[PDB]
């Protein structure tokens, strides 16, 4: 599917990280630069673990300003990951293990 990079959007982007990650503030998603949504209680962000699996998850929106491609690591989908990272985005038709 296409990926919107609209700052004024209603439709946020969900992002899985590894359980135990710190709250990740910003990611670069296939060109677009996303910042974590915030609630009237905090960051829209959730880590969960049980017998069946574990993960961390946040909702992200794109920031007004883009095109800046900084030097961060890969977001880790099963480890700690780090606070600002680049998300792995496999394009429709490909393997894509880091």
């Amino acid at each position: 599917s296409a990926i919107n990079c609209d700052p004024n959007t209603t439709t946020s982007h969900q992002l899985l990280f590894g359980f135990g990650s710190p709250i990740v503030q910003s990611v670069l998603f296939d060109g677009c630069m996303l910042d974590i949504e915030k609630d009237d209680y905090g960051f829209v962000w959730s880590c969960l673990s049980n017998e069946n699996g574990d993960y961390c998850k946040g909702l992200y929106k794109p920031r007004f300003t883009q095109g800046v491609s900084p030097n961060w690591p890969m977001c880790d989908l099963s480890g700690a990951s780090a606070e600002r990272c680049i998300y792995p985005y496999c394009p429709e038709g490909e393997e894509c293990v880091p």
